[PDB]
C-alpha cells in the first residue's frame, strides 16, 4: 500500500524523505503525462511502468509481507500479486539513493502545464 | 513558503500529516478547478481564496517567521506581508482536526478527470 511505500522512502533516504519526492518532475506522483525532466525523474516514469502489469490485486490499498536486514530491505510471502507489488516498490528506492548527486530544487512542485508534449512509449 | 506549511501540518496533526493532506480531493494540490467533494477539501478551498488577498510578496516561495507557547503555533515578525502569510497557514491546520470524524480514502489521491464541472467562485 502507499502507507508502506513512505515508511520504505524515510528509512533508505532519511527524515525529510516523503516531503522530498511527493511531487517532483512530470511522473513522480500517482500517475502521470508527457516527457521526464531529468534522471530523478526517469526512476518514477519506470516505477508508473512497472504498477500496469498488475493485474488482480490493488497498489494504492492492499497490504504484502517485507522485512529490514542490516540496511538491505527484502520482499517476503506466499501470494504471487502481492509480491511483484512490493518488487516495484524496492526497486524505486534503490534508484532514488544512486542519483542524489543530480537533484534540482527548479523541479519540486512544478505543474502540469508544462507537461504537455507528445508522451514517450514503456 | 510551502516547505513550511509542510512542517506546520505534521507538528499539529502527527507523523502521516504530509503523506494524507497535500494530496486530497479537487482543491488539496496545485491549480484547482470544479466543485469541493467534502468538508475536508472545503478547508482548502478557503486557503486558495485566503492566498488571493496578498498584494505585495509570494505565498509560494518567500519565507515567514513563528514559533510555540502552551502547544499552540504563534505567528510572528516585523514585516506586515510576511505575517499575512502566516496566518492563512495557521487558519487551515485548526480546520483539519475539527473535521477528523468525516475523512475518506475514497478521495484520497483523487483524479483530475473527475473535477471539469464549472468552478465555484470566491
Ligand atoms: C510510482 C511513483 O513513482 C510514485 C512516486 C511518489 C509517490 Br508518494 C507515489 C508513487
Ligand atoms: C491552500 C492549500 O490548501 C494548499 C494545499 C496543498 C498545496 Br501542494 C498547496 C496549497
Amino acid at each position: 500500500s502507499l502507507w508502506q511505500f513512505g515508511k520504505m522512502i524515510n528509512y533508505v533516504m532519511g527524515e525529510s524523505g516523503v516531503l522530498q519526492y511527493l511531487s517532483y518532475g512530470c511522473y513522480c506522483g500517482l500517475g502521470g503525462q508527457g516527457q521526464p525532466t531529468d534522471a530523478t525523474d526517469r526512476c518514477c516514469f519506470v516505477h508508473d511502468c512497472c504498477y500496469g502489469k498488475v493485474t488482480g490485486c490493488d497498489p494504492k490499498i492492499d497490504s504484502y509481507t517485507y522485512s529490514k536486514k542490516n540496511g538491505d530491505v527484502v520482499c517476503g510471502g506466499d501470494d504471487p500479486c502481492k509480491k511483484q507489488i512490493c518488487e516495484c516498490d524496492r526497486v524505486a528506492t534503490t534508484c532514488f539513493r544512486d542519483n542524489k548527486d543530480t537533484y534540482d530544487i527548479k523541479y519540486w512542485f512544478y505543474g502540469a502545464k508544462n507537461c504537455q508534449e507528445k508522451s514517450e512509449p514503456c
